[PDB]
């Protein structure tokens, strides 16, 4: 019937996967940027 | 009731997530790819 | 008509998506940690 | 009113983009995996 609210539910989850993402790739954006070489 | 918009709204907003996910591991594409070293 | 359970459907796939992704960049994180050097 | 298959339109596009991370962090996961040194 009404999954409806029900996608919204899992949706949310996959903004707070992204939200570990996002933050993962920002490091990744700053460790792959040059930690030990490069500019 | 109607969340079915409420989930474009927010799933608009995922996509403006991986379009920063996106454009940073191309930038870790690059990095990765050899910033300091490797082909 | 009631495309509402496909969403979902393919929403869980998504989420089976991010789970490589989120666990690939935690593999990354880890490697741009700094694997030969850096800290 | 049925923005439903909207969603399923929008979701379609951020499976396509994910397809680029996937591969992305596979690749990400490949070159950090140490392209010029490490193991």
């Amino acid at each position: 019937g009404s999954t409806n609210d029900n996608i919204t539910a899992r949706l949310d989850r996959i903004d707070e996967k992204l939200s570990e993402i996002l933050g993962m790739l920002h490091t990744l954006v700053v460790a792959s940027a040059g930690p030990t070489s490069a500019r």
